[PDB]
């Protein structure tokens, strides 16, 4: 009601919409750690930032697949 | 690489073994954003920190399910 103060480390999601895909930028402190895409023509999935700026992502629909640095922008 | 110069953020994974479970702490900037725990009894999976530091995670096992604290600390 009032004391819902957010402490140090606030993982808030930046919810934007590009055409017909809701791109949810999960940022805990400025830095993106996961992107939940909700494409109306591709189905919603979590794109998790693997450790290291290698350019690899992991999808919540298929953690068995490693997303290369060209497929990361499939949306 | 040879030399490194990481920008404000620096996401890396601290891989420990807590008993019979290899718990990989994916920390970006002073906040755990994902845990990859490899339990000998339960099989490995990804546990992603959902928006809001309430205490809910999303698993790679099933992103269609919200994981509460009795379930996040199921190991």
């Amino acid at each position: 009601g009032a004391d819902d103060d957010a402490p140090s480390g606030e993982p808030d999601v930046t919810i934007r919409q590009e055409g017909d895909k809701t791109i949810q930028e999960y940022r805990v402190n400025g830095f993106l750690y996961a992107i939940k895409v909700v494409p109306k023509h591709g189905k919603p999935y979590f794109l998790v930032r693997a450790d290291g700026s290698d350019g690899n992502f992991i999808r919540s629909d298929q953690p068995d697949k490693l997303i290369p640095q060209w497929e990361i922008f499939s949306w």
